[PDB]
């Protein structure tokens, strides 16, 4: 039995990571990063997986809400008095924010049921998917259902489309150009506060869904994996900064609403603190063997 909220991706082996080319192509977009915080991604290597279950959605508000009720689950974010917003101008730590605080004390999370829950760390995501029966996904498990059988940039392909998923592209585009957004990102935090501008789960179905039927792996919020970050080579050369978490930050996947389409592709690669940082773009969803 498959359950309702889950979708089957089909064993078989696949190219997990980005190719050289697509490095050389975002040396030559004008973007920011330089080559290697892309070559984490490098070299792409063969993997290879049964059949496996992966959630079609994002864990939402509600779904967290029910665990929490019927467990006494408090959060690490809870205990420790705060967690992680982006400010006017840097992360900060917010008090009082949590999954039900998203901006922190004075906000709260009234009509957002459907929406991504944040401020989850790698522990409540794991004690989640636990109570659920479930678990995290892997990156290789994440990844195969983004990209699907063979690779591409994003879920529905090469081109990219501001409209099939909750990005900063979609804001920027509106609001008429890079300049714009800047200011405006600092006009809606005077007043306002830090609130999360996340949609909900499934919103963009079926645009930017993967080929194997994945809701929001594109932006929306960051996801947990339960992989411990490594590289795809032991010859494999990036900024200092990300050597420096390897084989300790768990991998986070899929890009925010705050990110632009570079940091929203399927084999983008990000690192987490697993030891109780969490933040308000950040959440999971789940997995789980065919048969458990």
């Amino acid at each position: 039995a498959v359950p309702g909220d889950m979708v089957r991706i089909p064993g078989g082996t696949f190219l997990q990571g980005s190719p050289e080319r697509t490095l050389d192509w975002l040396d030559r977009e004008g973007q920011a990063f330089p080559r290697d915080w892309f070559t984490d991604e490098t070299p792409q290597i063969p993997v290879t997986l049964p059949d496996y279950l992966i959630d079609r959605h994002q864990v939402t508000v509600a779904q967290f809400a029910a665990f929490v009720s019927r467990t006494g689950y408090v959060t690490s974010a809870e205990r420790a008095g705060g967690s992680m917003v982006y400010g006017e101008q840097y992360w900060e730590i917010r008090e009082g924010a949590c999954w039900h605080r998203p901006a922190g004390y004075g906000s709260g999370i009234r009509g957002r049921d459907d929406h991504p829950v944040v401020h989850i760390s790698f522990a409540d995501a794991e004690a989640y998917a636990r109570w659920a029966g479930r678990r995290l996904p892997t990156e290789s498990e994440w990844e195969r259902a983004a990209t699907g059988p063979s690779y591409r940039l994003w879920p529905w392909g090469d081109t990219w489309d501001s409209r099939n998923a909750n990005t900063a592209e979609h804001t920027a585009g509106a609001l008429g150009d890079l300049d714009a957004w800047r200011t405006w990102w600092g006009a809606i935090h005077a007043v306002q506060g830090p609130m999360p501008q996340t949609t909900p789960v499934g919103a963009f179905s079926p645009r930017g869904d993967s080929v194997d039927g994945c809701a929001d792996m594109t932006g929306n919020v960051y996801e947990w994996t339960s992989t411990l970050a490594h590289l795809y080579s032991p010859a494999t050369r990036c900024d200092p900064t990300i050597h420096l978490v390897m084989g300790r930050s768990r991998v986070i996947r899929g890009g925010s609403w705050m990110n632009f389409r570079y940091q929203v592709r399927c084999a983008e690669r990000l690192y987490g603190d697993p030891t109780g940082w969490s933040n308000f773009a950040l959440g999971f969803r789940c997995a789980r063997d065919v048969t458990a």
